[PDB]
């Protein structure tokens, strides 16, 4: 089985800050890293949960594109994980579309989502920060997934 991690952040304020994300996929002898921007910088729609859902979505879309199946997905966002696993309801208008897309990917991948403490998700956190810094430098300005070669 393959394991992947996802993270998202929104600084310096939430909502209304810069929302970026990061993810990592661990293959047999290779590590795939990615990150990105989740919403317009300093937009009212920019929130931590939007960033976290976006990281989850990019992680799963990448796994699907690669042909990975039945993976284990880990993250420290209990909010996202509990909504995805059906314990928490989703009503936030901005979250609804992200949740529905994530659910379809989860089903297509037959992925299992598991929560881990923040101290165990430092890799994906590092990537979210990389994207954050690129946004501040004007080097990241499109909403979408970025996968490092």
């Amino acid at each position: 089985m393959i394991i992947g991690y996802f993270d998202g952040l929104c600084e310096p304020k939430n909502p209304g800050g810069i929302a970026t994300f990061g993810f990592v996929i661990y293959l047999d002898n290779r590590k795939i890293e990615g990150y990105g921007l989740a919403e317009k910088p300093f937009s009212i729609n920019s929130t931590n949960n939007v960033a976290e859902y976006s990281g989850l979505i990019c992680l799963m879309e990448t796994m699907l594109r690669l042909g990975i199946s039945s993976p284990i997905i880990k993250g420290d966002s209990q909010l996202v994980i509990k909504q995805m696993n059906g314990e928490y309801k989703v009503k936030a208008k901005r979250i609804i579309p992200l949740y529905e897309k994530a659910i379809e990917l989860k089903k297509k991948l037959n992925a299992t989502l598991i929560w881990v403490p923040r101290e165990e998700n430092k890799e994906a956190d590092r990537l979210s920060r990389v994207a954050y810094e690129l946004v501040r430098r004007g080097k990241l300005r499109d909403i979408g997934c970025i996968i490092l070669t």
